[PDB]
């Protein structure tokens, strides 16, 4: 029945079952040639009769009609077919011939389905013998582009790589018989008149498998080609195939003779009985057999149910750990794989081979029927499939529990084992390539390039050649890498390096420039063995810089497409299952194709993958803080998802930068984000500590290695505040943090800030304190030279640098520093000032010995003591000393009033003077008679009578030391004061005012 | 080099250009001889023939070996001794190793397509290992069908790689005379290769028999259509002209080495190095030294595609091999150009007409065409001497503006030009989601292949494929949910369309279209590869739109005086998006999964940049950008955003304080959309295929207000769109009320709008009088809200449409008159008196309505006792058994009860006898003991008067009530929380 595979389905399956060996092997060869892109068709004129095109015998009958007046009775002789027009051309002239041709050919007919049927079989080249554009129009409307060749200049002006030859020429240049082979003299002088076309046809016969179609035995062209081919050794010639839809069965003797001639005959009459006029039916039946040959994978006890997949997957065994999504390209999108491991039959027609493969896989029984070789193939394929992580059929879903593991030592950074594995002797070529990739990203790119050259020297012997492609790609990429490396080194100059660390002598630069010049990377795209090209098609995007450039675009689009829903704080229900963040994490962890890569972290644009995916994972806090601003459910615990593991920590340390970490923590609560694996991360941090300790203990030619490892420490240590280190590793991490980091990279201020954050996150009971004291002592002997100074980004203060230690232990005194103080004299004033910084942690004897050095003789020295903290509470003698100056300021205030200006920008001590009186540090009534000098003095000395017309909330920037907390309970007019804050908050967008509106208000 | 090049102007400078062009296209093919072997010091043939002469004749060659003597003399030996002597002699003279000369390496460096070596050797074969190039070697006919790779290394006379025996190589004259018979499969291949490729002879004998046969063949059959080959003459003595002109008439051109350099006779290496170095330049720099260079090397590259009106700025960087950085602003600068500054020359020649006068007339016209093309795209000057490049962005396409009547007018009109047919097809795709004639694209295909214009077939195929995908997606949407969503099985597409499109689109070559297109299409229009594969492809969708992620990370600004608005944020974020709005105004925007969304990622940072510049400087009026959002950006916002997007924008961004430009244009656009939706409500049926998305646009316009002052008529028309013209499925009564309240709330509500609202109420009353229809409000907004909205903004609002119905009521049913019962305060005095006489108020709903509007707030003890009895019924509903009866969200009146408490709307404290079941709302009777998060901040910002002048927290719960508000404002982002904090009390 029509529109159903009845004559196309079961009966053709039975016919294929009863087919002989010759026909089935011809079908297999045809399918192989088609799938290899090495198939060329030879279209005859017979199919033209299927479209009701005018026939040549009709034309010659016409010519005889107007030649002798009456047509010749009976069937015309074959020779006359090429003889009657010639005489007609000799005497009647050209005009009658042209008129008849234009009368009988200026018509158009629709294209028969056989045209597109043969066209939809990826034919590389098509050789025709006709006088129209029926096949041209068919491939035209189908969409395929073919370059029509019918003249010598057409051969000369070649434009594409798909040829549609015209053995006798078309009628593009007019309806003239001179340019179209139609006469016997043309058949005699074809070689002389058209040498180029003939030579091209002879060349194209040998290179491909010629499949004749729409031809009858005895035609002149076929006989001529057979005569040509018989004048050959035929030692390595491929016998062409023939299609012949005769209504009557073929005699066996003729079959034997033509098989001996060198043609393999496929008969359509022997297929099924049909009417003598059903040529279209026979042609369509042949087409349907050769098309159904695709989805003709019948299943038996011993069959291709494992062999087909074995053939499809066998080349891929060379690679270590391929991606799940890439498999969709292997199976020509017959299925669609999921990152979870399920496989769904989408966009598939025919037989579900994957389903039967599964049914064999899970079922222990019903498998002994397979052959032992098939059993081994099944075992190998099952091992490969279980290695990748494909779980089961999409129908048999559930219990989706999977993890991610990486085996490369580069990921974990075991540099000791790294080098240890580096030294040993070579064994084979694969381990040489692996150790060559290992040799890079370590600071010895010279030897890495040399080993890549050595591998590429003798890699053609490889059975698969994938190692050849990978080595070539890595060589190209390392060439660019060293190019930009030397460019950046020239750009930095001596600013970054104390001495310009040239990676290598310019001779190597010259030889690599000569080697790598004019090297456009095409490889598989244009030239590489066709056997490799038909397979391994998933490595086609490797021609770019990174090993995933073309495959990163889908992630770039999909991250936004899924941010369309995972990043919006309006909804508060909370997604239950099929969490998009988990599948995004699975997808990006799948991209850790670390078994076979090159310097993916080096590519600045590659790490953006990590720099964006985890960023959006954290920006998914919109799903958090839900049901807190909304009713929602009863769960009011601010605990988001993303239970990050060791791998997430490693990725954040590897790719995220310190500034980006600050940006993300500006608007997140990772402090509240919980995470497991409290022990492995400690080991990773410790290993980083020994690596940085060994590197900086005796620095050498590690500048190439000292470009990414240095950035690793910044990300690792700063982020480590979130995790809770054990006290045992805290000592090692502090030792690494303090002594062994470079001084230029980290000043005192940043080291102090990071030390403060680790101390706040994890306490320091007794052990780390000794290390801090030792560092303080070492700084003390550093300050021996007065000329010695250090640059601080945020502050050179050592007050807090030691006040932190005093905070840990109130009763703390440094005995070693005490003796250091005791063994000094009044010659090194900078050392005296530094010991002044260290006064709280010094012993009483040290204080007594040091105070004999410097003292307060004037007021300014007394306030200079306030700057350094010499005298926390000065004696009443110093109180009245200020009063004498305050009286001196008082009498000069009248003089300054007469001057017409107020000089309070410098010596702004009255604001400080009123601080102590307001702090109740000084209890005297003398200061009140000096009222009115300064607005700050008014606001502190007499807060109950001051005038707030000054309107200066900007002082709140410097009221951290004012101890606003004490004032908060001591403001005489809190209500008047807060109205300023309300106005300032409304009329200013600064956040400092918002801080005071909280730290010390409501 | 250049010093010698000064005189290289005699059919040499153009020959180098032609050879380099052939190399670029891959048509270049070498043909190496025996000279390179001599450079590698390979054994010479004359030594072998001298040895053979000594073997038989005796004594060395007293005379000289003639041409024939070089061939027949060994053959005679073959006729007197067996092949073992030949094998021994060849082994003695050939079992040697020779170093690979640099000539082989440089020959590989020029990267040819095919190599044809006539000499028997492995030096060139071995040299491929060092470069790594892979070649398939063809020794003879035995290995032809085993074509390993496209690259070929053909051995004309075989080789001694397996040529230990004498039969594997042809050297004797007997083999030469019957060479074709012995090796037929090689001669034809050589002929077709030299016919279909550019062939260059290097280091090759001029008088050799092989070139003799070649020449006697090529000019014998071909006269004028043959491309003349290239030959390199490397001889010490300089060549003369009579032989040269004789060879030119033969059909072969000559490039001698003597003209270039004449260092020494023996320094063949020097001559070969010079002649190859003259080609090493590869036509990448200093190819020509003439003037008027702004007419060549650019015109053939910058204007083969001028049929496309618009070109993106980022595209021109790919056009010129990234030699210049084309900024989004419109300036350029050299990046990788190494030579003459042709762009610099063009910029200099643009203005100075004095030096333009000397330009050739046709060259002048081409220069003016290039100038017009550049100024149309937006390139005006160079980054070296240019400042700001802020320019108004405009669109010429009518689809992006929203015109529809002229759209139909053009659709009715026929189109003759192929471009006009493309425009018509695009416009039809705009009007109808599925083209009733997608065969218009087939006509585009056939006409484009008919014509020689090109670059129309390629685009139309992509458009057709995208249309196919969209139609299949529409079919998927029209699943079982589609039938109920649209009311019934509409099935706009019929089955035969699917049947034909599935059979046409099957096995489509979406992998790549450049393979189908010839080489010239791929090379010239390489700029179309951005959307060619379009299989989630790059640099057309997100690759430059992923750059905004970096700015998203660069959002953080130090201190307070930085600015994300008065900055370069317009560069690469605003102008980049505006440039990428249309690439050619004809590409199908039909796909909406990514583009319309990523349009809301844009216009998002810009909106967040509207922080009123309060932190940029002290005064919010910074006084520049201005950010007057003109109508194009308004269209973007009202086209690509959703309801919830704009909702969360209004949550924590400036909305009303921002002013938009082109307000009259916005008025025109809104009036047009309202008029066309009203017409289409009557013009046709659902036409869901266009309706489904289009209504979204309408919605995005209605709730986007408080921006323009609507004209009296237009507002009257736009509110008329709400007069039962919008489908009630999308907008119920509650949503209509909300959007109506949002509109005009900043206006004074003229009397025409009041009459329109009264008419709406009249139609709703007619619907209610049906006695069967029941009001449907998802948000609980009853029809009385319109009555509450009116008369609360105006006075003396009274209508004669419905009061007469109340007076002339037949006292039939209360259900159909519940609308009038609720609207009692708006009713006429006599009518309301009659209605009051007809129906009293006793039910809890009646009491709620009476307190809400009309009647009286305080009530008799029996009424509050009835409310207590309702509370007792809620007490019984004890029988909940945790089966959903405990949920009380559907009936929202328990909280309303507590609203009367704490507001002195009670006569006794009997509610204390009923413990509040609503855990959300119970603290009104037990303020001291409240459940954790009893008060949800959403409910906190809901009401406005229960603060009652801040006494809500002043009477009790003074402290630990601002903690929740403050932590909400600290973590979340809402202005309402800040205002609640400002009043300091709940």
């Amino acid at each position: 029945v029509d529109l159903e595979s009845k004559r196309y389905g079961e009966k053709l399956k039975e016919v294929f079952l009863m087919l002989d060996n010759n026909v089935v092997e011809c079908i297999k060869e045809i399918t192989e040639s088609s799938r290899n892109g090495k198939l060329v068709f030879f279209v005859g004129a017979g199919v033209s009769t299927l479209s009701d095109y005018p026939q040549w015998w009709r034309l010659v009958d016409k010519y005889h009609e107007e030649l002798y007046g009456s047509p010749k009775k009976g069937n015309y002789s074959s020779d006359e077919y090429l003889r009657i027009p010639q005489i007609f051309y000799n005497v009647k002239g050209e005009m009658a011939f042209d008129g008849i041709l234009k009368d009988f050919f200026q018509v158009d007919k629709p294209t028969n389905p056989i045209h597109d049927k043969i066209l939809a079989m990826n034919p590389a080249h098509v050789i025709t013998t006709n006088y129209d554009n029926l096949i041209d129009t068919a491939c035209w409307k189908r969409g395929k582009y073919f370059s029509v060749i019918s003249a010598e200049e057409d051969v000369a002006n070649a434009t594409s790589s798909r040829y549609l030859l015209k053995v006798h020429g078309d009628f593009r240049k007019g309806f003239k018989g001179e340019n179209v082979v139609l006469k016997e003299d043309d058949y005699l002088n074809y070689d002389q008149n058209y040498p180029l076309i003939s030579n091209l046809m002879k060349t194209i016969i040998a290179t491909h498998t010629i499949v004749f179609i729409g031809y009858g035995l005895g035609d002149y062209n076929i006989n001529m080609l057979l005569n040509w081919v018989r004048k050959l050794q035929k030692d390595s010639f491929h016998k062409p195939f023939f299609i012949r839809t005769d209504p009557s069965p073929i005699e066996n003797e003729t079959l034997i003779y033509y098989e001996n001639k060198g043609l393999r005959i496929i008969d359509a009459a022997s297929l099924i009985d049909s009417n003598e006029y059903d040529y279209l039916e026979r042609y369509s039946a042949v087409m349907d057999l050769l098309i159904e040959s695709q989805e003709n994978k019948f299943i038996t006890k011993d069959d291709e149910v494992i062999d087909y997949i074995y053939g499809k997957i066998s080349p891929l065994f060379a690679l270590q750990y391929i991606r799940k999504i890439d498999l969709k390209h292997v199976f020509e999108y017959d299925y669609h794989f999921e990152v979870n491991g399920t496989v769904v039959r989408h966009k598939n027609k025919g037989f579900g081979y994957m389903e039967r493969f599964f049914e064999l896989k899970e079922s222990c029984d019903e498998r002994s029927k397979l052959s032992k070789k098939q059993y081994e193939r099944f075992n190998a394929l099952f091992n490969f499939f279980e290695k990748n992580g494909v779980i089961c059929m999409a129908k048999d879903a559930g219990t989706l529990n999977t993890s991610i593991e990486i085996n490369s030592l580069a990921y974990h950074g075991k540099y000791d084992v790294m080098k240890k594995f580096i030294e040993e002797q070579s064994v084979s070529i694969e381990d040489d390539y692996k150790k060559a990739f290992f040799l890079a990203c370590l600071g010895r790119w010279e030897e890495s390039y040399d080993l890549y050259s050595n591998i590429i020297l003798n890699s053609i012997d490889e059975s698969n050649g994938c190692v050849y492609y990978l080595s070539q790609i890595n060589r190209y990429r390392i060439y660019q890498s060293i190019t930009q490396a030397v460019t950046q080194f020239n750009g930095l100059g001596l600013l970054t390096f104390g001495r310009h660390y040239k990676p290598f002598t310019d001779e190597f630069l010259a030889r690599i420039e000569r080697e790598m010049t004019n090297f456009n990377i095409d490889d598989l795209f244009n030239g590489m063995p066709f056997e490799f090209q038909k397979k391994y098609k998933i490595l086609e995007f490797l021609s770019d810089n990174q090993f995933l450039y073309d495959d990163t675009v889908k992630l770039f689009e999909l991250t936004n497409k899924v941010r369309s829903e995972m990043s919006e704080g309006s909804y508060s229900f909370g997604m239950s299952s099929d969490i998009v963040v988990l599948l995004r994490l699975y997808d990006n962890l799948r991209f850790l194709y670390e078994n076979c890569l090159w310097s993916v972290s080096f590519h600045e644009f590659h790490q953006y993958i990590r720099n964006s995916m985890s960023l959006l994972i954290e920006k998914a806090e919109y799903e958090r803080t839900r049901d807190i601003d909304e009713l929602g459910f009863s769960f009011f615990g601010k605990k988001s998802g993303f239970f990050m593991e060791y791998y997430d920590f490693v990725n954040i340390s590897r790719h995220f930068k310190i500034d980006d970490i600050k940006n993300l923590e500006r608007s997140c609560s990772i402090d509240k984000i919980r995470f497991g694996e409290q022990e492995k991360i400690e080991e990773y941090l410790v290993g980083i500590a020994e690596e940085i300790t060994k590197q900086f203990s005796a620095n050498g030619m590690n500048v190439v290695f000292y470009t990414q490892f240095i950035s690793e420490a910044k990300a690792a240590l700063y982020f480590a505040k979130y995790v809770k280190l054990s006290e045992e590793g805290l000592g090692k991490i502090v030792k690494a943090l303090l002594f062994y980091f470079p001084e230029r990279d980290l000043d005192i201020g940043k080291r102090y800030v990071w030390l403060e954050r680790l101390t706040k996150c994890n306490e320091l009971p007794k052990s780390i304190i000794s290390i801090i004291d030792d560092f303080l002592v070492l700084q003390a002997e550093k300050h021996i030279d007065q000329n010695y100074s250090e640059v601080s980004s945020n502050g050179l203060y050592s007050r807090d640098y030691g006040a932190l230690i005093k905070h840990f232990e109130k009763n703390f005194i440094s005995k070693r520093l005490s003796e250091i103080t005791l063994c000094l004299t009044q010659d090194k004033q900078k050392q005296i000032d530094f010991l002044f910084k260290l006064l709280p942690l010094l012993s009483t004897n040290a204080k007594s010995h040091l105070l004999s050095f410097k003292s307060v003789e004037n007021i300014n020295d007394l306030m200079n003591g306030i700057r350094i903290g010499l005298i926390d509470e000065f004696t009443p003698e110093h109180e009245e000393l200020i009063i004498e100056y305050l009286e001196t300021r008082k009498v000069n205030y009248i003089v300054e009033k007469e001057k017409g200006i107020q000089t309070f920008s410098s010596n702004d001590y009255m604001s400080t003077f009123g601080i102590w009186y307001f702090l109740e540090e000084i209890n005297n009534s003398k200061m009140e008679e000096f009222i009115g000098m300064d607005d700050q003095y008014d606001f502190f000395v007499d807060p109950e009578n001051f005038d707030y017309k000054k309107f200066i909330p900007s002082w709140l920037k410097n009221y951290n030391d004012k101890l606003l907390g004490k004032i908060a309970g001591n403001k005489h007019m809190k209500h008047h004061v807060i109205e300023v804050l309300k106005e300032r908050v409304k009329n200013s967008n600064d956040k400092r005012y918002l801080e005071i509106l909280m730290n010390y208000f409501i």
